[PDB]
């Protein structure tokens, strides 16, 4: 994926709840920082609800590619109201982008 397009992606569809930097505040979503490799439902500080926590996946390439696909399906429950993204080329940039930014 292209970084600087996902970046673009995530700010117009995104930035609205969620922040992506090491130590950055919770929103109205939580701080995305170390996303990748982790359990659902394990932001530090924030308020998830028992279905974020509960879906016992861990996130990576092919569970965010499902899940920003259509949230309210792959998390029935969730208090995240986003559509989702239907293209799949938008869904890989914006992966990409939080590949490096969740990380770094
Ligand atoms: C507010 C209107 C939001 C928008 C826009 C987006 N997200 Fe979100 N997200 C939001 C909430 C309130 C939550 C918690 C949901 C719950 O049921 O507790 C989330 C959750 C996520 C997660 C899961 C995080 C985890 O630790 O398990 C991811 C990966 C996530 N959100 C990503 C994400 C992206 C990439 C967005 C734009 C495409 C996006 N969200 C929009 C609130 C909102």
């Amino acid at each position: 994926g292209d970084v600087e397009k996902g970046k673009k992606i995530f700010i117009m569809k995104c930035s609205q709840c969620h922040t992506v930097e090491k130590g950055g505040k919770h929103k109205t979503g939580p701080n995305l920082h170390g996303l990748f490799g982790r359990k659902t439902g394990q932001a530090p500080g924030f308020s998830y609800t028992a279905a974020n926590k509960n879906k016992g996946i861990i996130w990576g390439e092919d569970t965010l590619m499902e899940y920003l696909e259509n949230p309210k399906k792959y998390i029935p429950g969730t208090k995240m109201i986003f559509v989702g993204i239907k293209k799949k080329e938008e869904r890989a940039d914006l992966i990409a982008y939080l590949k490096k930014a969740t990380n770094e």
